[PDB]
């Protein structure tokens, strides 16, 4: 896992881990209190 942490470090920095995150805020808490 040390050398698999220099190709997944990477991986994440690539900007698709932030769409990821996006999701897992909606499905697990529905968007209750906009403005």
């Amino acid at each position: 896992a040390f050398r698999q942490a220099l190709q997944l470090a990477a991986c994440g920095l690539a900007g698709l881990s932030a769409a990821v995150l996006f999701s897992a805020v909606a499905v697990g808490k529905p968007r209750a209190g906009g403005d």
